[PDB]
């Protein structure tokens, strides 16, 4: 896929908070491709002319195997030091598939958290996406 950027350079990702359910309490994360001990919020680039909520979802199915319904945009979280810029969606999970795009290309993972675990095992790594859980 190609990569997008915005006109500050940039680049323009989407990641969704996909929950188990209604309470938001469980959150579904998933293995990092290049290190897969360690887990990330689903997300990534957004193609050309991709609106961002069709990104977020898009990449959840990927990377996550899981559709749903969409909810709110949380927010636009920056990462300076990697410079990303990514919108950030609230997902309710209501289909979970068994066979998904990464799990068989790439043997990519996926597991629930309850919200504070989430925030612990995203803090070392990605504390701009343990911050995406913050409001
Ligand atoms: O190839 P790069 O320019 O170095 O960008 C990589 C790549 O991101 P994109 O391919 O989506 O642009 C990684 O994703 P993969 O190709 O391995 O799946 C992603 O790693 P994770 O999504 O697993 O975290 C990593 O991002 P990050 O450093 O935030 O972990 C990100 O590197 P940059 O930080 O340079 O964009
Ligand atoms: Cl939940």
């Amino acid at each position: 896929q190609t990569r997008t950027y915005d006109g500050d350079g940039y680049k323009k990702r989407a990641a969704c908070l996909c929950f188990r359910s209604e309470s938001e309490e469980e959150v579904l994360l998933v293995s990092s491709s290049r290190h897969p001990d360690r887990w990330i919020v689903p997300g990534g680039g957004m193609e050309p002319e991709e609106e961002p909520s069709v990104a977020a979802v898009r990449e959840v199915c990927e990377e996550a195997g899981v559709k749903g319904t969409l909810g709110r945009l949380v927010g636009i979280f920056e990462n300076q030091e990697r410079k990303h810029r990514t919108y950030v969606y609230v997902l309710i999970v209501t289909e979970v598939l068994e066979d998904w795009e990464d799990s068989v290309n790439i043997g990519r993972k996926r597991e629930w958290f309850k919200i504070e675990d989430a925030i612990k095992v995203l803090q070392y790594h990605k504390p701009v996406q343990a911050s995406y859980f913050e409001t």
